[PDB]
């Protein structure tokens, strides 16, 4: 349980146009770092911004101290679900899910992904994209349900952002105790890839806190 | 060509659950009709508002008038596909494609739909929907390409409303000759279906304009 | 007794990107045309340094055609009158709050205006005077929690082609207990006719109906 | 050469739902510190029909406390002070725009302060004075075209429990050019420490500190 590998698959289309991508990885959940390999199996070379996916490829990864509900940890084995929609300033929209369940000690993402109405000469068909900014996503509950929403944006080529706002519901199997109001730093980065992003190499990292105090 | 077929399958998922649809139908592309029946073939029976899918259920079955350039019409026998975000007002999120070509004399649809976000104590989930009031979609060129936009309602059960707004961007095949601004009027409506919409008869009329003169 | 031919004078104070000015109007409209024109003037933090049209739809839906079976929400509202509220969200992240108070003095209705508009790019087309006039647009007005409401999603035409689009929410609420209507719509036209260099003198036009939409 | 304490005093005019009202303040604040708090009284308006927090972080970047390897844009400003716009979209619809005139009188910092909300529902927290207080926040700094611009997602806490959401949009814009820093974050929190009943009276505190987020 200090160290445990992942798996997944997501299915998915931007534009109409499907693909398919598989990763291996692992993390420490403790010290709320994850990294994984992934490789396009269908649809590539990929005609769009890797970087629109790897916030899709697990909040259980996080570093939740002493004093804050860890909704997450606390949800397996039996595990959780999420479904987020992300919108971006420029009208491209890409909805997603996860189903996260647990093998012994490898966790394993069903994952569906859906982006439309991204223009021929935005940043995400052009691949003008860098990084993703570090961003703080602040979580509170809703009529009894986990949300999370965070505002972040990408780094252009030419100097400049790219703005998105995320929404995110997450679900637990079973019933969880649920946090307070509470907030989630995260670092998301890919290390290596090829040069159509066949293979990419992602990191992240995070820890939820309580803001300024 | 005055009287024409339809056949189509939609598979998605609503809130991480997956389904697909077939329908068959007809209708008049000069008179701006539609028709046709459609049959849930997976995942019911379906949790979630059907109204929520019907707008997605092919504008070359609008009446354009003479002074207003078909773009739909004008697209075929190659054909055209569209993209289209619907945002709820309440944070539900759909996103759609279809890709409509033509056999002889069948349109035949590929539609993806994506729901996420719909809460459970909602009125999507909660199958509190009555029906899509009349709409008017705008449309419009945006760096050469089709746009349209349509912010509409649907009725509820209690009384009032609930409100979305339709971003659809429409891509021809081929080259075709863009139209000036302009309107098209809509009115979707189930007429018949079984107690679990399982079965489905869908009408819909629409008619291009140019607004007040 | 809301008479074919009113009249209509009104003030706006207001600001754009934190900049004050304001304009009085006199008007003249057809309630049951559907038409209404009016002469504006600016009368402080002229010349304007923004779009004019950015301003012509806050300068009221009693001079809309309304048919028979379509209950008017506006007519019945007088002789105390009705105000509303309105946030026009511009889709390069400009935005405009306006409320107007209106009320009846004999055969002329009054406004009193307030505009407010922030974060216009300087340089978009609203600060660089790149719009030509507004399209023709669709309100739909439907009820929330006893109180009528108004959305339209339209746009601007551009100098160099294009379209600028905006997004209208408006509040409309009643000085008084009338019947509220069913969901339905006012298309809407507004042109300005004619002005001067410099917009100090404005020359507007509308002309709005309502209807039940696609039969 | 800002100093360890400052000085503020300001006034805002503004309406919400179309009544208008208005507000005086003075206060402290230590820039190196990232602190700040005053005590504003209401002069018109009162007593305020709606949330007193709604106004409260419209009540200035310069007292955020900046590492030395973070550009202070805000610090570069002066003494020629900068201006702030801003759009606060509640997740009800309620849309409230705001801007800040910001000035330097020997070691007092001047504000001039505008504020128009619309379209808040009778039957919600705003109008039915049910928030408790504002979540800390994170705002992340850009550059767009040449401007500062800031942007937080945030909200705040019920009555019965729950929050009531907010986006702010700001754009920050020097009365001079200054250096101007990468993407960066500011961290808040904003507090009101005392008020008498009717909020005629109110002390507000706030304590910022700009950072480069998660390493």
């Amino acid at each position: 349980k200090p160290d445990m590998k992942i798996k997944l698959r997501m299915e998915g289309a931007v534009n109409g146009h499907p693909f398919a991508i598989e990763g291996v990885g692992l993390g420490k959940p403790f010290e709320g770092k994850q990294s994984m390999d992934l490789k396009v199996k269908e649809g590539g070379p990929l005609p769009f911004a890797y970087d629109i996916l790897t916030t899709v490829f697990n909040m259980v990864f996080a570093k939740y101290p002493e004093n804050i509900v860890d909704y997450f940890k606390q949800s397996f084995p039996e595990g959780y679900s999420w479904e987020r929609s992300m919108n971006y300033e420029d009208g491209g929209i890409c909805n997603a899910t996860n189903d996260i369940t647990l093998d012994g000690d490898c966790y394993i993402y069903e994952i569906r992904f859906d982006g439309v109405n991204f223009p021929a000469n935005g940043p995400v068909m052009q691949k003008r994209t860098v990084k993703w900014e570090p961003s703080t996503e602040k979580l509170y509950v809703r009529d009894g349900v986990l949300k999370g929403d965070v505002n972040t944006a990408l780094s252009l080529e030419g100097g400049g952002h790219y703005r998105c706002d995320f929404k995110t519901t997450y679900k637990a199997k079973k019933v969880v105790q649920l946090p307070d109001y509470h907030f989630v730093d995260h670092h998301i980065e890919i290390k290596s890839h090829d040069k159509d992003y066949s293979n990419v190499n992602l990191h992240e990292h995070a820890e939820a806190h309580s803001g300024l105090p």
